[PDB]
């Protein structure tokens, strides 16, 4: 549903990789009472950076020129890439006008306005502005209903052999896409799944609730405009294997048969690497 992602429709807007449960850590208190306990904010930021370390595991940024972030949040991913790699040109789309304002300000404050452009545009309806070597979607695609249009937009603006990296959910069997649904989206848009890391255990550790029942409910009443009661369902689903949080590494393959992309992608979807076994 809508309680799957860090935010529904360093300022990262994703869950993080917690190798283990941290006693006392509350993502809810950390996000909505951030002044009260500083160590929580820092632990969460480290975990969101660890998510990104794994997401980028195979990417050689020295080799890439152009980057598209199709749901760019507050622009932190574009800013970090731009600051650390002076040759990159980067574009971001967000459907939020407020986020676009923040992104533009943060880009200019970092002196990156000559290399990063931000647009308030819809990645399923508005063509990306250029051709890209690297496309980022970290907790974005699941929020976009018209995934066929999104993946056509990705394909049409990705150079052959270009890379798509995503953080998103897999339904292991209605809302999140199953393996077969993801495979249809990739295979019908010239995309091969190269490698995927399953961080479900570690995202669940991030979501672990340290407040006992009555205390948690009292906290959520003081906070009153979200509904925090449903996040327990996401935690239970990740613990039980009903859904997985997956870090996808995908390559554009313009010259392969679509049925053979599907055949190879299905095999790769059976080879997901748990983060605990990743190195
Ligand atoms: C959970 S936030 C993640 C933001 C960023 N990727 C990050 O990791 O911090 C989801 C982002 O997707 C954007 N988004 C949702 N639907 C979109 C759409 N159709 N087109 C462009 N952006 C979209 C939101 O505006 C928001 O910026």
């Amino acid at each position: 549903t809508e309680n799957l992602y860090f935010q529904s429709n360093e300022h990262f807007l994703t869950w993080g990789v917690f190798q283990e449960i941290v006693p006392g850590f509350s993502w809810i208190r950390t996000v909505f009472r951030p002044s009260e306990r500083p160590e929580g904010r820092e632990r969460l930021a480290v975990a969101q950076r660890e998510l990104r370390r794994v997401l980028f595991r195979a990417v050689d940024l020295s080799a890439i020129k152009n980057v598209m972030d199709f749901g760019c949040g507050h622009g932190s991913d574009l800013i970090i890439l731009g600051e650390q790699n002076e040759h990159l040109k980067l574009d971001g789309y967000t459907i939020s006008g407020k986020q676009a304002e923040v992104c533009k300000q943060r880009v200019r404050t970092r002196g990156l306005q000559n290399r990063i452009r931000i647009f308030q545009r819809d990645s399923a309806k508005d063509d990306f502005p250029g051709m890209y070597d690297l496309v980022l979607g970290f907790e974005v695609a699941g929020l976009i209903p018209d995934k066929d249009a999104l993946f056509s937009n990705i394909d049409r603006h990705l150079t052959n052999g270009g890379l798509l990296i995503m953080a998103d959910f897999v339904a292991n069997t209605t809302f999140s896409s199953t393996r077969e649904q993801w495979n249809k989206l990739f295979s019908s848009n010239h995309l091969r799944l190269v490698d995927a890391v399953d961080v479900s255990n570690e995202v669940a550790n991030c979501l672990h609730n340290p407040d006992y029942a009555a205390q948690f409910e009292a906290l959520c009443k003081e906070l009153k405009q979200r509904s925090f009661g449903s996040y327990e369902n996401v935690y239970k689903a990740l613990r039980g294997g009903l859904i997985s949080y997956v870090l996808f590494h995908v390559q554009k393959d313009r010259f392969s048969r679509s049925d053979e992309l599907f055949h190879l992608n299905a095999k790769q979807f059976e080879q997901l690497t748990p983060y605990a076994e990743f190195a």
